[PDB]
């Protein structure tokens, strides 16, 4: 799910919620 996030430049700020960087932005389990 996507999160709301780039990370085609810098990782996700959105980490801390879940989120991680797949495909140039940042989803947690899709």
């Amino acid at each position: 799910i996507p999160c709301g996030e780039s990370c085609v430049w810098g990782p996700c700020i959105s980490s801390a919620i879940g989120c991680s960087c797949k495909s140039k932005v940042c989803y947690r389990n899709g």
